[PDB]
């Protein structure tokens, strides 16, 4: 059987408009919808993230966790001309998948897809990629993850005064020690933007209790 | 319109004044439509009869309303005498609620208590005249399930034997209460899976700038 | 990171590859810390059903997480086969990737959709005559349709098991009725206690006994 990833190309490579970010976009959101299938980030989550990429206007931007590509297509059609997104996906397949998103996006050109965990790609930014320091970091892959690599992109030397850590899902699955951690810190000023996560097609659970009496 | 108040709509547009049955499937057909709505779980609402018709509770507390279905569902099966206590937050869902039940007219079984479960749940014995609580259904705020809980006991309100049925304990997920009940001896736990269409939470996105060491 | 996709995760770090009882010892362990033995209460079962029926043909509604499907398929004789249905698109990834680890892939064929779908394209598509075993462990909603749907589909014949997953309530009284009342399934209800005084798990097994 076919990947949930080469699905969502699939339809768009077949409905939407070649180098259309924005189509490609509705075309994903569009499958996503007929097949209830959740989004990773939607157009709620995305209007935030567009928000932050026009206010802080980043040169160079981290994403770790690709997916289908949603997201990179998302953040890469807001760059600038000169500017770079670098994503870092673990599972080849989702890396080539999401570089034929780009791909068809007309995107390919502000995109680098390294395919790894973040932890051993990290620490080869500044020489192998001839990184100095990152604008924006978006962090949305394995949640136990988000503060062992802010550390580790600190201790690298990969912030500067002034970078943007967008982090998802810091409620829902959550990522607790990541925002007491940060919020916490003098090093970080901290903004929280609400919204929601849809979950579709799981295994949920009731439980009975039957009180027993003081004990 | 709010969503809730179109679903009351419908019910008052289609449903048969006096016949819960005749609420409860308008409810349905019309959440069934509507894409943004919750489904009603066939599954789930045979355990929930189910847990009434086995246990016939004199005194039940529920605590979340929404817009009325749960509450037509559980006071259509209480018997005559029996009375159901309905803890609602939302003012807009807590009257919707009201008129759902007058729709159904089951009215006279139930009280609405718009408010927080633990400024409520206080309350119960002095100003609301109860002894103990026969069944407790939890489907409000999932991280309020363990503390309202420990509150109940606290206030007394449970006894040997009180049934408590709580919904969604897997998705969002309460796994404190259920370490909580499981593990105390004070409580006997069975498990009933179920499956969900769709369930929308709350989430966020952290914005965090470095300001340097 | 999904709570599936961490169990997936956890086997990966810390199960035997190709073992497929050190991949189910792993789920059991991970399931065990965070609280009900289910994987025994509901394996139990299903180990004895199938070593009693040694089916050929096996139908699964429902996989989750692969840890059913990694239960059945370990206990397949070889050259039988295990169509598995599952819906979310996630958990169908998680299940491959676990049968992959346990070395189990080449028995087992994962179909993401729905039963309602996917059960009326199994003889066309999937080259299926009839199914010797379905084990229903989906949504407890399409129990009774799904069992009507594979006979108006001529994919039952006399013998076929059918094995019903957490029937305790029971919450499919429908279903109960339906195979009970029926003079065409022989049925018996299993309730596995483990060690304890309530029931872990409850299944409803019901054989086909031909059309009347
Ligand atoms: C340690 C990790 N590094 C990376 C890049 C990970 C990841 C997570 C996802 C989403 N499935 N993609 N990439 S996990
Ligand atoms: C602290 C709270 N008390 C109550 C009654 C709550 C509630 C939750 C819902 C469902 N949205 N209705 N009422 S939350
Ligand atoms: C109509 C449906 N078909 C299928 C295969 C469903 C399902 C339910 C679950 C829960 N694990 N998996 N697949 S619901
Ligand atoms: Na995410
Ligand atoms: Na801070
Ligand atoms: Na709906
Ligand atoms: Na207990
Ligand atoms: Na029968």
């Amino acid at each position: 059987g076919d990947t949930k990833e080469q699905r969502i190309l699939r339809y768009v490579q077949q409905n939407a408009k070649p180098g259309d970010p924005q189509s490609v976009l509705e075309a994903i959101d569009t499958y996503c919808t007929q097949k209830e299938w959740a989004m990773n980030v939607g157009d709620a989550k995305g209007q935030i993230m567009d928000a932050v990429i026009r206010e802080y206007s980043p040169s160079l931007v981290l994403e770790l966790g690709a997916y289908c590509g949603y997201s990179a297509v998302r953040m890469a059609r807001l760059l600038q001309p000169g500017a770079r997104l670098l994503t870092m996906e673990i599972n080849p397949d989702c890396a080539a998948i999401t570089q034929q998103m780009l791909n068809f996006a007309g995107l390919q050109d502000k995109v680098t897809i390294l395919n790894g965990a973040s932890q051993d790609l990290i620490p080869q930014l500044k020489k192998k990629y001839d990184v100095d320091t990152l604008d924006m970091v978006f962090l949305d892959h394995w949640k136990d993850r988000y503060l062992p690599d802010t550390l580790l992109l600190e201790k690298c030397g990969l912030l500067r005064k002034g970078t943007v850590l967008l982090a998802d899902n810091v409620i829902v699955p959550g990522t607790p020690d990541f925002l007491a951690y940060v919020r916490g810190s003098s090093s970080f000023e901290c903004t929280h933007y609400s919204s929601y996560l849809e979950y579709m097609k799981v295994v949920d659970g009731l439980e009975k209790a039957i009180y027993q009496g003081p004990s």
